[PDB]
């Protein structure tokens, strides 16, 4: 299977990607300079986790010392809510081009279909706890993304966790000038997205996996959860195939035909999960992972579930 996909701005992108939310400031310049030299290309980051100066340390010093081109790297990053309003998203993705040191960046996320009002805080709430929403709708954040491509600051644009609704609402936008490129929303054997993925590659849309290994270090984890990397029925595909359950996980939405974006801080996982090019698993495999599918998620946020555009009512 080959390293990249063709997106449908023209540009290539590597379906193997080094993942960053959570990844602490004082080991992921080291994570992102191990992964580049273990052969990652793509590395998804994002305003919101606050560890952008960090990852740009290490992109630069790997451009630096010519372990790679630009041109041979994909970087990856979102606006965050905060940021819907016209005048502020231009802003927003210089201020994350200035972090991670770059010039352009290959693909930059509206990072959820919900804006926030704008300042210092990245949730702002109201006094009972509930997000205070900005009234700047989807369609006209879009049109600021267009803009970026057409200033050079990015070469393509898409969008994360928009539910089928509203990636329709972006497609069927009055004069649309670019279709996302990519949707990147959660994906693994407990939320396979048979539906969502379905439409979105049947437009041309490239889905990003994100959470393969269901988060296990996500800050609101319940021990009461399911676990994909300790599912003995996982656990059982990856010793068939000796590999490791995250290798199975990583493989998974591979043959999906998905872009996967694993995260680790650790240089012998970083590895790991990077040596997932050379065995296949069956379509028997396959369909026996995608029979796993419970609809949980890593992902979601009581205190945003009444925004109006909150994309998990669907
Ligand atoms: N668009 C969005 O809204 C959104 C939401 C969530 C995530 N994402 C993106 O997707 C990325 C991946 O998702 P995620 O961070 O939620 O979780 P994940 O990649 O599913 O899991 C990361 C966790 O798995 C561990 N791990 C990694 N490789 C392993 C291996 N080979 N064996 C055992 N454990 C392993 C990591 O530990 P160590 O790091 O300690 O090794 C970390 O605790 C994020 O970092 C972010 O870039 C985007
Ligand atoms: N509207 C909205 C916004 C955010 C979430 C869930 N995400 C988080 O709670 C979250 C918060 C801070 C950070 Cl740094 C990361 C988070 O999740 C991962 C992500 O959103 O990429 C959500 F479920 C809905």
């Amino acid at each position: 299977m080959a390293s990249r996909i063709l997106l449908n701005n023209g540009a290539k992108m590597p379906i193997l990607g080094l993942g960053t939310w959570k990844s602490p400031p004082g080991q992921v310049t080291e994570a992102v300079k191990v992964a580049i030299d273990v052969g990652y290309r793509h590395i998804d980051c994002a305003h919101v986790y606050q560890n952008e100066n960090e990852v740009g340390v290490a992109i630069q010093e790997k451009l630096r010392e010519q372990v790679v081109k630009r041109e041979e790297l994909f970087i990856v990053s979102k606006l965050w809510c905060t940021y819907h309003e016209k005048g502020l998203v231009k802003g927003a993705c210089q201020k994350t081009l200035s972090d991670l040191k770059l010039d352009y960046l290959d693909l930059y996320l509206i990072h959820w279909p919900t804006g926030f009002k704008p300042g210092k805080e990245f949730f702002p709430l109201d006094e009972s706890g509930n997000v205070v929403p900005s009234d700047t709708n989807i369609l006209d954040t879009w049109a600021a993304m267009e803009e970026l491509v057409d200033e050079g600051l990015v070469k393509a644009i898409g969008i994360s966790n928009f539910n089928h609704l509203q990636v329709e609402m972006i497609l069927n936008k009055p004069g649309l000038k670019y279709k996302p490129a990519v949707n990147q929303i959660e994906c693994h054997p407990y939320l396979t997205q048979e539906k969502l993925i379905q439409y979105c590659q049947s437009k041309g849309i490239v889905v990003t996996a994100y959470s393969p290994l269901g988060s296990p270090d996500r800050p609101w984890a319940k021990p009461e959860d399911p676990s994909l990397l300790e599912d003995p029925r996982i656990k059982a595909i990856a010793a068939k195939h000796n590999k490791t359950t995250a290798q199975v996980l990583i493989r998974f939405p591979m043959q999906r035909n998905l872009v996967v974006i694993p995260k680790s801080v650790t240089p012998e996982r970083i590895a790991e999960n990077f040596k997932v090019f050379d065995f296949e698993l069956s379509s028997q495999d396959m369909t026996t992972l995608l029979s796993y599918n419970r609809n949980w998620r890593v992902c979601a946020l009581l205190s945003c579930t009444s925004h109006k555009d909150y994309p998990f009512h669907e």
